[PDB]
């Protein structure tokens, strides 16, 4: 790698070492021996260790502090990624492998709480990188532009329920921005952690937003990953929300191959994603379980779910690695149904 890069890498490692109060996974796992073993390495696309650790060096208060500049970096800088992934994901050994992709048997799924006594809204989100492209820290302007062209064409040719409009950030009117804001569909340049990761260069070339006419499907193009893909609606029909997502992702893939890894699953810009990259969530009211939160948390543990809170909660999959997409949606289905049962049964 270039001397200029080595210069900053050495300075960065020293800064991390000297930051007594730093608690980032970057500082924890970037040992001298690991640093030396990879600092001179570079991916086929030309990413260096600096393109991985920049953000965490500049922002010492980062929880994790590393990003992936391309697909290959997960391997090339594996000596750093492996331990960090293991730590953040709560146990993913060197020999562990994420299960092959599987949407599963959608027939086994059901709509939740149609009466609407508990669930306010439902959404399932995932993310995808496109085969053959570097990730955010390493994309050029030409690459951003060319990618958006292919993504825009693909999304704009979607039909029926998924039919909708693509809005490039490039040249977006003030009226359009305000309409997307009212819908909360708009995004903009990221915070300091993204900026310093070089994730927001050449803004807003290649950045765009797609949603279907029904406003139950939304795609962000080149915000954090190449694609952030969301299905949502009011009420608790998780089956329908999930099925819509599956339909759209399959449709996109048929035209644009995804970056996938036999061990880490779907490769993303942030290593905290990976695996299914999928987060199914419901916004739900459980007033009675709210006064005995232990019962709730124990239920959530049983199904590997995360509870964010009174009585109103955002409940979601805790895991991205080590399970199938099907297991993800089923655990939410099973877990929410159990919570509803215990809510009804409570005093």
């Amino acid at each position: 790698v270039d001397q200029a890069t080595l210069d900053k890498l050495e300075a960065g490692f020293k800064k991390l070492q000297e930051a007594s109060d730093c608690k980032s996974l970057l500082k924890k796992h970037l040992t001298k021996d690991v640093f030396d073993s990879i600092k001179n390495k570079k991916t086929g696309m030309g990413a260096t260790l600096l393109d991985v650790i920049q953000s965490g060096v500049e922002n010492l208060d980062s929880g994790v502090g590393i990003y992936a500049p391309d697909a290959e970096s997960y391997r090339t800088f594996g000596p750093l990624f492996d331990p960090i992934i293991d730590d953040y994901h709560g146990g993913f050994k060197l020999t562990d492998k994420h299960p092959p992709k599987q949407w599963g048997d959608i027939n086994t799924l059901v709509g939740l709480d149609p009466a609407g006594q508990f669930i306010i809204s439902t959404r399932v989100r995932c993310g995808r990188s496109l085969q053959g492209y570097p990730f955010n820290p390493c994309l050029t302007a030409e690459q951003y532009k060319e990618m958006e062209e292919k993504v825009s064409s693909t999304l704009s040719s979607m039909e029926d329920e998924l039919k909708g409009t693509y809005y490039p950030l490039t040249g977006m009117s003030k009226a359009t921005q305000q309409q997307l804001i009212d819908d909360h569909f708009l995004f903009k340049e990221g915070d300091r952690f993204l900026q310093t990761a070089n994730a927001c260069r050449y803004w807003p070339t290649g950045r765009g937003i797609f949603h279907n006419d029904a406003k139950t499907f939304l795609v962000w193009v080149n915000e954090e990953d190449h694609l952030r893909i969301i299905s949502m609606q009011k009420g608790g029909d998780l089956k329908t929300v999930y099925k819509r997502l599956v339909t759209a992702v399959d449709n996109i893939e048929s035209k644009l191959p995804f970056s996938h890894d036999d061990r880490f699953g779907f490769l993303t810009f942030c290593p905290t994603n990976l695996g299914t990259t999928m987060r199914a969530s419901v916004h739900i009211q459980l007033p009675k379980l709210a006064k005995d939160r232990k019962v709730l948390e124990d239920i959530a543990s049983k199904f590997n779910l995360q509870v964010r809170g009174g009585g109103v909660y955002d409940i979601s999959n805790k895991r991205r690695l080590g399970l199938t997409e099907y297991q993800a949606v089923r655990e939410m289905q099973d877990g929410i149904l159990e919570m509803i049962k215990m809510e009804k049964a409570a005093a």
